[PDB]
This record gives C-alpha cells, sequence and structure tokens, in this order.
C-alpha cells in the first residue's frame, strides 16, 4: 500500500484533491 499508492495514488490525489470533496458540490 505505502508503494502502490505512489503513481496511481500521487495522479488520483493531485485531481481530486480539491475535485472530490466538491464533485458533490
Amino acid at each position: 500500500t505505502g508503494n502502490v499508492g505512489l503513481s496511481p495514488g500521487l495522479s488520483t490525489a493531485l485531481t481530486g484533491f480539491t475535485l472530490v470533496p466538491v464533485e458533490d458540490h
């Protein structure tokens, strides 16, 4: 997990960072 969330986790967090909580707003 600590190494499985690097690439697929960095681009997924930098994209939803604020788009995740607002995706419903």
